């Protein structure tokens, strides 16, 4: 979680698209979906990112409709955005043991129990928290089995990014689980 605010410059692709859906939460604007191979993934936009400004206008109190409308009517040759990095999220670092465990159970991306004298226990992993990323890779709406797979095929150091269930469930609301699985950027970022 980068310790505040950064500017991004976007250029609409050939189809006039940036690869972004937005959601009104608590009178802010938050990233609900970043589409793979889009302008929004290139410049590094993330699920849970807050959009403070679009072309130097404040997003405070905008509807999801209005945020999308503004993006539609932008001479998209160039779009500035002011971003606060995933303000609703936290990052926890764990170390696998002998039997290759970090020591929780999760269902539908949501951590449901922590396991006795584990790295998850030692590091204060919380339950009722949705898994948003694993080693910087967005994992939102992958099956649980594929989440297990990123963890097995990960280094002995494991860096998980979590969001409280209540807030998770308010962001992804009115977004079909198919699009989550299908279209959300799940790639390692490019250099």
């Amino acid at each position: 979680i980068k310790q505040g605010i950064r500017e991004v410059i976007l250029c609409k692709d050939q189809d006039g698209k940036i690869g972004l859906r937005l959601k009104s939460i608590d009178n802010g604007i938050f990233v609900q979906l970043v589409q793979a191979n889009s302008p929004a993934s290139l410049v590094g936009l993330r699920f849970g990112d807050q959009v403070l400004q679009i072309n130097g206008e404040n997003c405070a109190g905008w509807s999801s409709d209005k945020a999308h409308k503004v993006l539609k009517q932008a001479f998209g040759e160039k779009i500035t955005m002011t971003i606060r990095d995933r303000p609703f999220e936290r990052t926890i670092t764990m170390h696998k043991d002998s039997t290759g465990h970090v020591g929780f159970i999760f269902k539908n991306g949501k951590i449901t129990s922590i396991v006795k004298d584990s790295s998850a226990a030692r590091n204060g992993l919380l339950t009722e928290h949705n898994i948003c990323e694993i080693n910087g890779q967005n994992v939102i709406g992958l099956k649980d089995s594929q989440i297990a797979d990123i963890l097995s095929t990960s280094g002995t150091v494991v860096t998980i990014t979590i969001m409280p269930a209540f807030i998770f469930e308010h962001i992804i609301k009115r977004m079909a689980p198919s699009i989550m699985k299908s279209l959300m950027d799940h790639t390692i970022p490019e250099v």
